[PDB]
């Protein structure tokens, strides 16, 4: 049965609920970004329909292989009627085709689901600046003082200097990066770049990637292992063993490996600067964890809240607990305080 946040009062439309078979009163499934949780109940059985920007269309046709006859893409930054209701997609700043979704509700009111995102200072100059909202639906992954992080440019550039030291030191270094859904290609977009190697990865990758309309990805990517000298790899994979295995694999042409785990958060923040990263190492081997997110981190989500000042917000993330609901709740009332709202 589907949970109270992903219903949107007022209309037939649920946001992300797939998992529950036919929901009752549903005319329109609103799909926020293709990630598992999300689209979780989705195939080629589907046949209501569901609404979602172009890139995401593109991954339920080709991935997935929901029928043509039940995808709806929208065009981003676009008023569309969507039966009898005015929406509109804004990016989320999340991973490759997630989109924010407005509704304007017949009554009046007006609602903000975030679904994922990574709250920006450039989404204050989106059509979210010329009207009010009065509910809000936050991605609330990070709502702890705690969860700090660097930005996604600081974080790329650690990256990016680290390898090219590595491999102008040692020209029979391999790089290795991790992946286990889409989101987060910037790593090793921006790697591979620096060594003027394309990325080699398998068909099942190459493919999901293929479906991403990002320019020039012909340049960028391949199924030839043995032209690249960077690789990736499921992210379970990322560990001594895995390493040492796919070591073998590539015939003598290296000696040592360079691999970086993206992660969200991790405690190790709370300490480190970005700066000082060491990596684990085990002989001809080093894993560089690397802080890069697609999720606002406290301060970010803090300020986008302050900015758009809603008059309810609806979490939907973290609210399996009664402590984890009272500490965002706490939050809330802080901010709301703070700013005058
Ligand atoms: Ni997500």
């Amino acid at each position: 049965t589907c949970p109270f946040y992903k219903k949107i009062p007022g209309t037939g439309f649920t946001v992300d609920a797939f998992q529950y078979g036919v929901v009752e009163g549903c005319t329109a499934y609103f799909l926020t970004h293709f990630h598992s949780d999300h689209y979780a109940g989705l195939s080629k059985h589907f046949t209501f329909p569901v609404y979602c920007s172009e890139i995401t269309g593109n991954l339920l046709k080709n991935k997935l292989h929901v029928q043509e006859q039940y995808i709806h893409p929208l065009p981003l930054d676009t008023e569309c009627i969507v039966n009898g209701v005015k929406v509109v997609l804004l990016d989320a700043n999340h991973c490759p085709g997630a989109v924010m979704i407005l509704f304007y509700l017949p009554n009046g009111t007006v609602i903000l689901h975030t679904g994922d995102f990574r709250a920006d200072p450039s989404m204050e100059r989106s059509l979210l600046a010329d009207q009010k909202v009065h509910m809000l639906y936050l991605d609330t992954t990070y709502c702890s003082p705690e969860y700090t992080f660097p930005s996604q440019q600081e974080v790329i550039r650690f990256a990016i200097n680290t390898a090219f030291e590595a491999v102008t030191l040692n020209p029979h270094a391999l790089v290795v990066c991790g992946t286990y859904s889409i989101g987060k290609e910037k790593v090793f977009l921006a790697i591979a770049d620096v060594l003027g190697s394309k990325v080699g990865m398998s068909q099942e990758k190459y493919k999901t990637l293929q479906c991403l309309n990002i320019p020039e990805i012909n340049s960028l990517i391949t199924t030839d292992m043995c032209s690249s000298l960077v690789h990736l790899l499921p992210m379970m994979q990322i560990n001594f063993k895995g390493l040492q295995s796919h070591l073998k694999k590539c015939g003598g042409k290296y000696n040592q490996i360079l691999a970086f785990r993206p992660t969200g958060w991790t405690h190790s923040n709370k300490f480190t600067r970005i700066a000082d990263v060491i990596p684990q190492t085990k002989g001809n081997i080093s894993i560089y964890g690397i802080p890069y997110s697609e999720h606002s981190s406290y301060l970010e989500m803090k300020r986008f809240v302050q900015w758009l000042k809603p008059q309810k917000i609806i979490p939907t993330v973290n609210v399996g607990t009664w402590k984890s609901r009272s500490t965002m709740e706490k939050y809330f009332r802080e901010w709301k305080l703070e700013a005058g709202y």
